[PDB]
Order: structure tokens, then sequence, then C-alpha cells
DNA sequence: TTGACTCTCTTAAGAGAGTCA
DNA sequence: TTGACTCTCTTAAGAGAGTCA
């Protein structure tokens, strides 16, 4: 594509044809002790996947359309978003899983933000918990909570000081 | 070394040296509108850095120890923990910097724990804003806001729901 | 024009080891 | 022995581009 119309075209095809893949219903934490439900509409784990749809890594994949005789080829989650700005503040835009399943396209569970933005929602308290994201997260975050520290600041002597 | 009295030894002198590191006073959100001050021990910009060590990137340093005439190497912020095991649930132990600053080698300013407890630090509200880290956040976290996102989620017809 | 594979690259939080003097 | 450089790798969040029938 090119103009703005054949973006949309190409943007109402990946819908229609996402549109119809498996959708899984799981219930997640929102943060608060609060339990939610998120409706991911996931690629399949093998082929086909898809029209228009390759994989191109372990859990990457690639929509592809041919308009005017030239292929034009766009990573799979950044498809909702070929209409809006591609960088920001100096950074990439990437597709950011609000739901954090690799596999789901759905596109009402992505946004397009820096990897930065992007890998923070992993260890946020949720939409119930605290999130202070302003474009808010729809659960959680995998990685919140106390964590796993095997080893704290600690010092044999007394040559530091906090 | 190979002994628990070697690895001890190790232990001291990297704390002797490290504690001659200038010492740099530095002012941080600690989260709910409340500042602190921590004091990080920095290793130099450029050679010498002291004894033991040597920078073998940007930002990374490595300790280097001749033992029983053979030469032992370990990287420059992971010393202080040479006697915690190396892996947590099948995860690679980090030197995790609280202060969020790379050339601090204070070890009352790192822990120890897996890359994904480390790198969510970043995003950390902190001790005052909520931090929940067992092993607590001696501030907020440079990555910690609302965030720049450009598009949220969004569709163009009717075949999703959240 | 398409599907199903192949390949290497980007970011930042982290690492390993080799070449010389 | 100790110092000062060189190189590539790891992990998850995420990318672009080539081959072939
Ligand atoms: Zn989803
Ligand atoms: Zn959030
Ligand atoms: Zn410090
Ligand atoms: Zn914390």
């Amino acid at each position: 594509a090119l103009t703005n119309a054949q973006i949309l075209a190409v943007i109402d095809s990946w819908e229609e044809t996402v549109g119809q893949f498996p959708v899984i219903t799981h219930h997640v934490p929102l943060g608060g002790g609060l339990q939610g439900t998120l409706h991911c509409y996931e690629i399949p784990l093998a082929a086909p996947y898809g029209v228009g749809f390759a994989k191109n890594g372990p859990t990457r994949w690639q929509y592809k359309r041919t308009i005017n005789q030239v292929v034009h080829r766009w990573g799979s989650h950044t498809v909702p978003f070929l209409l809006e700005p591609d960088n920001i503040n100096g950074k990439t835009c990437t597709a950011s899983h609000l739901c954090h399943n690799t596999r789901c396209h759905n596109p009402l569970h992505l946004c397009w933000e820096s990897l930065d933005d992007n890998k923070g929602r992993n260890w946020c308290p949720g939409p119930n918990g605290g999130c202070v994201h302003a474009v808010v997260c729809l659960r959680q975050g995998p990685l919140y909570g106390p964590g796993a520290t095997v080893a704290g600041p600690q010092q044999r002597g007394s040559h530091f000081v906090v």
C-alpha cells in the first residue's frame, strides 16, 4: 500500500482475517485482588496461520499483501498502527501487548509505544492496583510482585555507606 | 578462587579498592513526592580504574585476581555475591543496581537477582511510592511514569471485544 | 500473488573470554 | 603479575528482509 486509503484496506483485511483466529478466554489479575477476563484472538501454533500470515521466528510473525504487483510486508502486530507516527521522543514505536499474550493479535489488546514503555508494563500493578499508564493497562503484569532476590545489599567490612 | 577462604579474600580486596572509588552524592526520587540521598562509589571514567579492574565495554568492567599463579576474572559488580547461588528457579542471577547507576560499585546499592527482577526496577514506583520488592528499592526507578503511547487499542470494524 | 520456511538485527538491563604490553 | 585494551554472547520485549515453487 501507499495511499492512506490503501493502508486502510490493508488494515481491514487484516482485522477480517485475525477476527477468525481462535478466540480464547483468559482470567487475569487486574490488581487489588480483583480478577478480570480478556479475550485473545490467537494465531495458530503452526501453519497455516491465516491469509497473509507467515512465521519468521519462534514467536514472530509477518503480514504480507501484494497491492499493485509489489509485495508489502509488516510485522504481525504492527498493522493496526500503520496510520500513526512510527516514532516518539526519538524512539521507535512498537506493538505492545496489553494482554501479554504474544500469539494474540486482537487490536483491542495492543498499543503503539516505545520499547521501554512496552517492557515496563510487565511490572505494572494493573488497572485496579495503581497503574499510572496514560493508555491504561488491561491487566496486572506477569512480573509484578515481591520478586525473588537471592541476596540483598551487603558488605563484609565498613568501607561503605548507603 | 576455589576455596571459601580464597573467595572471602577476593571480596575483601574488592571492597577495599572499590571503597576508594570517588564517592558521589545523588539526590533521587523515592516516590510519594519524597526525595532521598544515595552515595555511589563510582568507578573512574577512564584508566586507571583501580587495582584489579579493567573496562571490557562502555559500561562494563571486570575484576581480576591472580590466586595460585592462575588468574581469575569476574564481572565487576558480581564479586560481592561470589558465595551465593548463581541461579534462581533456573534463571541466571544478576548484579542489580538499586541506584540505577552503572558506574557505581557500592555493594550497599547492589542485589543479586534474575534479569527480569533486575530490569523491573526501572519501572518501580519506589520505597515511598508503593514498591513491593521483597528486597526494597532504594529509589523510584528512572522509567516509572505515564509513558508516551502514540496510539492505544483500536479497531476499525466490529470483529473484536476486549 | 501466496504460503512456509530461511536469515540477522534492535534495545537495555546484564555477561563471557582473548590480545598484548 | 597487573594493566588496558579487543571481541562476542544472553534475555525478553520487539523488528526487517531473502528463497523457492
Ligand atoms: Zn490478547
Ligand atoms: Zn499500567
Ligand atoms: Zn550507587
Ligand atoms: Zn521496588
